[PDB]
């Protein structure tokens, strides 16, 4: 049968880019959402008019409670529930704000830690316990070369690449790769200021401009197929070269 | 005046021989303990025999919680009471243990993550607030070939190398330096058999042996020295060259 | 119509699956050798067979020496002349060999260092100055933890991962793309699936593909985790 | 009996100021220069004024020839001729200058890689071969991996001796020889940069907006030639005021 992906924060952006080239590549979805249901059940619904029976959605916040294991093991459950399989995990939904050092402390603590590295974690525990096999994780081409009070975000951030390669070691006997994609700048909020926006596209020295959604997923895209069998741990900068430049 | 440093986990072991080793250069300190109230006490009993009113302890559990930041903001509190500065915080107290992907999970989250990077945060945080000041993480060189089935301990040191970085940017404009020490093989369990503790020590390039604690705690007291004015977001690998062997 | 690629050291193993795994997403080839003359010539008649005049030879010692501006500027005019173009350059050839700290040592110096980062510099030099163009570095994905006794293999290894990523920022105005595939058994995490030199090619067709058009700077690890690997 | 240490390109700036540092401490030193003599003269007959016979010069070029591997035997020689002993080497002699992609580049490619790389490997060779606290440091570059446009060779013989610092410490740690790095971000501006050029350098420095000065430097390397840093080897710490860490 068709093979089937989980991808987390898939309503919208570079979430729902991935999840239509899944889709594309012959994948059936679980699609993923916090708050966007209008957007994740019209992208479920597009999906479905091309291939019937190979979408659903599947709400849960991934802020992390004592609750969060339960919600990303019905994360994975949902895709068995609808595919009977769960072959591909991204892990894409991300909190993303700044924390300065000089909603409460915890909050923020609870929102940052737990989408960018917690939930990914319960995440691979359940598809790893509910089993060509991979995990997706979303990372940042800037890790090492923050944003000015982005602390909790970078902690993050960090926490992510370290699973990455933790689990990477740790389910290879498994046949599950573990792998990451770190986009740059991408899509811009769509709060940003056009002149702030084109402050950040000035900054990447391939072309000037943000990666789209797509260049993202064509990424992801390359590191689930077949010609990846032998990557894992591995984690591919799409960032038009920014991680290059000095201050 | 004498100035003053915070040691977490300073009641044995590592954390103990940094406390020594800032008395010894003239800080007044708080030794911060969870469970080892005697050795904590000992070790203040010592340190105000050579001279008075030189060492207090400040006790607190550092799994985050709810509380987790009025802890944090009280060892801080701790030092300007007792000592009406605090110039150097050190980042040592740290659970480890493993986590295999395949106590609550929960549980775990919330004492590897806050030990290792939530507490440093917070702890972070206060000390900014409340004002040669600087910062020592204690980091670990093995963060990117990490052990087996050691997840989230590996995920919270890769957040405190993210931590590291961001606040060494952030608080540079206050002249606040913010630095970590990495070790590879230091202090093993005293419990651990000597077979094993051998299998260790025998990986280590220089001398096939364990860092001393005073060892680590010397690359401490460079970081926290006028020697190292200009140093921030540096991360000092005290590892014998372990890092550097391949499989 | 047809791209074409100039691939170094690709007369066997893991320069001739990439030129083979080029040669089938439809570019045509330069096939570099300095002793493999049969092996390359062979080579070519394959790909030829299958699409006439679709592969060319091109000698050359990439050993570092006052002539070697000259005989990488040859091979990047050979691709030109018998293609017309030159959108891919795959630095794939290398020596390795121990060199102790405790052939003369300048030798070593000229072969290790001049195969493995000189010669892929002069090579860079000569593509962008004749101009989806890419180049592709064949890195070490253990370059961080080395073999015993190969101080200057790692040494040059090292000077590629600084060329692709300088080559990657000045030559972004130009749209040229610079990126790496780096290769790394009971030791290895993915060790139930076997190492073949046609993985390591299929992450250089990735990356000279429009899937990879935002992407320069980046080496991808293709090592099935082994890097990963603490003592 | 005090110790001995090589100082490669010792003459001015950072160099003088790590053989100034390492005298101050209880060295005596091989000042090495190429071109500078005046100045490393000059500096010898200031350290043999504090404590007589604990400075000497020694003159070389440290391009890449085959003549190279015997210029740097010669280096280590001179410290064992003058003092009976090298305890320490550092290299820090360094070409520096753009080498555009878009002299001739075989005489670049054997300056700058020489200086930089082939040198420091050479000279690492003759100190290990020659032989208690023994150690080599190496000036390394904070911007390794954030290159400047231009600086595709300078960038690979830097690059190259992070690889030689690492299999150094691997290779030698059985024989005691620690080996290690200072990577400085922005410290002593050239000489012949205008003012606008360096003050547009120095307000990227996030840690007093201000170029590392060679004594700042010097003090990493003292740092790792001492007992404070017995268990450390094959690390390189950067000296850069967080320069590293600042995003484009
Ligand atoms: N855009 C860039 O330039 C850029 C740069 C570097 C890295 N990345 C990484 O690439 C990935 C995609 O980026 P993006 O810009 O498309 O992301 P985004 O739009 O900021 O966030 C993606 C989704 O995350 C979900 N999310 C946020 N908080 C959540 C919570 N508490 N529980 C569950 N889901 C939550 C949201 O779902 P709902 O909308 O359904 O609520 C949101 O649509 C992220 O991991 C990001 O960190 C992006
Ligand atoms: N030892 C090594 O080989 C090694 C290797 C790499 C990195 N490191 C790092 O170096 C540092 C010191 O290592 P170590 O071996 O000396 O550490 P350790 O003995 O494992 O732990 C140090 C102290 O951490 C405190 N701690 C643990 N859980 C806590 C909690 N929930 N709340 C508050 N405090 C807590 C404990 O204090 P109480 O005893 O008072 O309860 C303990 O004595 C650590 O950050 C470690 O990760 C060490
Ligand atoms: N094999 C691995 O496991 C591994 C691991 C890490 C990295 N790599 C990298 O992957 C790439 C390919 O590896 P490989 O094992 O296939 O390489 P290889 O067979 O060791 O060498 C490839 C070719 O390089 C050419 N070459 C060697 N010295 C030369 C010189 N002085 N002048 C011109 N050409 C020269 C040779 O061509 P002729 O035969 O025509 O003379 C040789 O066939 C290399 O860059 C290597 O460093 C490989
Ligand atoms: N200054 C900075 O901001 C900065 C930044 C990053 C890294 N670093 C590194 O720190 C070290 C010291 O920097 P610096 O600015 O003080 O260096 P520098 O003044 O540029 O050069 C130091 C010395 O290198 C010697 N040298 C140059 N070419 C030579 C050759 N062919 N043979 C022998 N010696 C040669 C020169 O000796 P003579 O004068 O006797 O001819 C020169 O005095 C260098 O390794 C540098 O790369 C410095
Ligand atoms: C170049 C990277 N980028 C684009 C972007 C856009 N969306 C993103 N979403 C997630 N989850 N993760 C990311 N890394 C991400 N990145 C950026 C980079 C920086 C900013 C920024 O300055 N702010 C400041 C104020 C915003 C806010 O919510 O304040 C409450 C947070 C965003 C915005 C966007
Ligand atoms: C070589 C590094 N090292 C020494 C060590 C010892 N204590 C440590 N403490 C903290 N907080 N962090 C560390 N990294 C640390 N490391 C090690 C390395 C590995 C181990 C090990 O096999 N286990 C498995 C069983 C142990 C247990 O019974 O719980 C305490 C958990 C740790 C023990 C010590
Ligand atoms: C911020 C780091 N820095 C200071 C500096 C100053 N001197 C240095 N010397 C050596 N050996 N190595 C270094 N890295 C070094 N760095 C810099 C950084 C950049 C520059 C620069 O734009 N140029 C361009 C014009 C010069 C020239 O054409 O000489 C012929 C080459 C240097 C100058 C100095």
């Amino acid at each position: 049968e068709a093979p089937a992906a989980v991808v987390t924060g898939a309503a919208k952006r570079i979430g729902r880019a991935i999840a239509v080239k899944l889709h594309q590549t012959g994948y059936r979805v679980v699609i993923h959402y916090h708050n966007s249901a209008e957007a994740a059940v019209s992208l479920a619904d597009e999906l479905n008019k091309e291939r019937s029976n190979t979408a659903v959605v599947c709400q849960a916040d991934l802020t992390n409670s004592n609750v969060l294991p339960a919600s990303c093991e019905e994360i994975i459950n949902s895709c068995f529930r609808a595919f009977g399989r769960c072959d591909v995990l991204v892990n894409n939904a991300s909190a993303f704000y700044p924390t300065p050092l000089v909603k409460t402390v915890e909050t923020q603590v609870a929102e940052l830690i737990g989408t960018n590295a917690i939930a990914p974690f319960l995440l691979t525990m359940s598809f790893a316990q509910r089993q060509n096999l991979s995990i997706v994780n979303l990372c940042d081409a800037m890790v090492d070369q923050p944003c000015m009070a982005f602390s909790l975000y970078n902690m993050g951030k960090h926490a992510l690449v370290g699973l990455t390669q933790s689990a990477a070691l740790e389910l290879a006997p498994y046949g599950i790769r573990v792998n990451g994609v770190a986009p740059g700048v991408s899509l811009l909020p769509v709060a940003m200021g056009e002149e702030e926006k084109d402050k950040w596209r000035r900054k990447v020295p391939l072309g000037r401009r943000e990666a789209s959604a797509e260049q993202i997923a064509d990424a992801v895209i390359f590191l689930v197929s077949g010609s990846a069998q032998y990557i894992t741990g591995s984690i591919i900068k799409v960032d038009g070269g920014l991680s290059l430049v000095h201050a």
